[PDB]
């Protein structure tokens, strides 16, 4: 495929999700944002971490598809195929 996108499951769904409010607080606090997010993810365990993945992994699809599509003229019909 492509390039559509490429979520990132964990760091994607969540980072973008929080980093915006984390970077916003200090207006470029990223330093804190990255931690507040990193830590907060690891201290949690598989709970957060694993699940964060699926959020953007669940979202990653859209985007896989963008690509694949391409190549998935079939990967679209002949798979990419549909194809069943």
């Amino acid at each position: 495929g492509k390039l559509p996108e490429s979520p990132k499951r964990a760091e994607e769904i969540w980072q973008q999700s929080v980093i915006g409010d984390y970077l916003a607080r200090f207006k470029n606090d990223r330093v804190k944002a990255l931690k507040a997010m990193e830590m907060t993810w690891n201290n949690m365990e598989k709970k957060e971490k694993l699940m964060w993945i699926k959020k953007a992994a669940e979202d990653q699809k859209r985007y896989e598809r963008e690509l694949s599509e391409m190549r998935a003229p079939p990967a679209a019909t002949n798979s990419s195929k549909k194809l069943e």
